[PDB]
C-alpha cells in the first residue's frame, strides 16, 4: 500500500510513508511542515535517478512517476535550491539561517566553495561557538570535528593540534555571542566568497571552447575553463531580457538593443533543462527583490525583530539582576 520514504535535512533524519499517488508537492509540504518551515522559496527535494544522477523532484507530478531510485527507502535530501542575494535581509528565521549555515559549511569543508586559510579559521571558530558555546572547559576539545577544508589542510603543513590551537584563539574572542548570531555571522562571512551560491554547468560556446557558467542570484556569469572564481564576461539579471531555450542551445538576449546575443551549448539535455530551471527561479526571486516586501513578508520581519528584541532585553535583565544581587550582597557583608 504505502511507500517508505527517508528525507535528510541538514541536521533531521525525517522518515515518512507516502502512497502511491503522492505528488512532490504534498511530499515537500509535508517536509516543511514538520521542521516547521516557512521561507520555502529557497528549497527543493534531491534524489538520485535510476542513473545515477542528482535530479530536483517535480512538486506537480506524482513522487512514483519520476526516475525514483528503486531502492526501500526512497532516499531524498531536503536541500536549498536557491540562495538569497544577502542573509541578513532575507534569511529571517533561525530555521532557515541554520539550514543555510549547515549546507554552505559543507560545501567549505568539502573544497566545493574556494575558502582562504585565514578566512577559514575564522569561519571554523564560528561552527566553533555555535556548537560549543562561550569558553576550565576544554584540552583537545576540537580534535573530533571536522573544522577546515582539505585543500587548506593540505597546502598548509600545520599539524592538526596547531590548527585548533589557531581556532580556539578566534574563539575566545567569540566569548558572549549567542549560538544564534554565530550562525548568522557565519553567513555573513561565507556569502562573500566567490563560488558561494554558484551554480557552475560545463557549457561549450559556438567554436567548441570548454567554459564554465555560472547561474547565481545576481545573474549569469560566463568563466574560463581555468579559473572558477573570476568570470570572464558577466550578465546581470537586469540586462538579460530573456535566454532562449533549445535542445543543448541557449541564448542568452540582451536588453540593451545594439549588444551582441550570446549563444553557448550544454553537452546533454539533461544539463541544459537543468540550467533553465536555475534560470528561471533565480530571475523570478530576482524580481521579487526588486518590487518592495510582501505585507506578510514586512510582518514576518517585524515578528522576527521583536522577538530578537525581547530576548535581547531578557539577557540583559538578568546581567543586570546578577550586578544588583552581587551589589547588594557587597553591601550586607561590610558591616562587619
Amino acid at each position: 500500500k504505502t511507500i517508505s520514504v527517508r528525507v535528510t535535512t541538514m541536521d533531521a533524519e525525517l522518515e515518512f510513508a507516502i502512497q502511491p499517488n503522492t505528488t512532490g508537492k504534498q511530499l515537500f509540504d509535508q517536509v516543511v511542515k514538520t521542521i516547521g518551515l516557512r521561507e520555502v522559496w529557497f528549497f527543493g527535494l534531491q534524489y538520485q535517478d535510476t542513473k545515477g544522477f542528482s535530479t530536483w523532484l517535480k512538486l506537480n507530478k506524482k513522487v512514483t512517476a519520476q526516475d525514483v531510485r528503486k531502492e526501500s527507502p526512497l532516499l531524498f535530501k531536503f536541500r536549498a535550491k536557491f540562495y538569497p542575494e544577502d542573509v541578513s535581509e532575507e534569511l529571517i528565521q533561525d530555521i532557515t539561517q541554520r539550514l543555510f549555515f549547515l549546507q554552505v559549511k559543507e560545501g567549505i569543508l568539502n573544497d566545493d566553495i574556494y575558502c582562504p586559510p585565514e578566512t577559514a579559521v575564522l569561519l571554523a571558530s564560528y561552527a566553533v561557538q555555535s556548537k560549543y558555546g562561550d569558553f576550565v572547559h576544554k584540552s583537545g576539545y576540537l580534535a573530533g570535528d571536522k573544522l577546515l577544508p582539505q585543500r587548506v589542510l593540505e597546502q598548509h603543513k600545520l599539524n592538526k593540534d596547531q590548527w585548533e590551537e589557531r581556532i580556539q584563539v578566534w574563539h575566545e574572542e567569540h566569548r558572549g555571542m549567542l549560538r544564534e548570531d554565530a550562525v548568522l555571522e557565519y553567513l555573513k562571512i561565507a556569502q562573500d566568497l566567490e563560488m558561494y551560491g554558484v551554480n557552475y554547468f560545463s557549457i561549450k560556446n559556438k567554436k567548441g571552447s570548454e567554459l564554465w557558467l555560472g547561474v547565481d542570484a545576481l545573474g549569469l556569469n560566463i568563466y574560463e575553463q581555468n579559473d572558477r572564481l573570476t568570470p570572464k564576461i558577466g550578465f546581470p539579471w537586469s540586462e538579460i531580457r530573456n535566454i532562449s531555450f533549445n535542445d543543448k542551445k541557449f541564448v542568452i538576449k540582451p536588453i540593451d538593443k545594439k549588444a551582441p546575443d550570446f549563444v553557448f551549448y550544454a553537452p546533454r539535455l539533461r544539463i541544459n533543462k537543468r540550467i533553465r530551471a536555475l534560470c528561471m527561479g533565480n530571475h523570478e526571486l530576482y524580481m521579487r527583490r526588486r518590487k518592495p516586501d510582501t505585507i506578510e513578508v514586512q510582518q514576518m520581519k517585524a515578528q522576527a525583530r521583536e522577538e530578537k528584541h525581547q530576548k535581547q532585553m531578557e539577557r540583559a535583565m538578568l546581567e543586570n539582576e546578577k550586578k544588583k544581587r552581587e551589589m547588594a550582597e557587597k553591601e550586607k557583608e561590610k558591616i562587619e
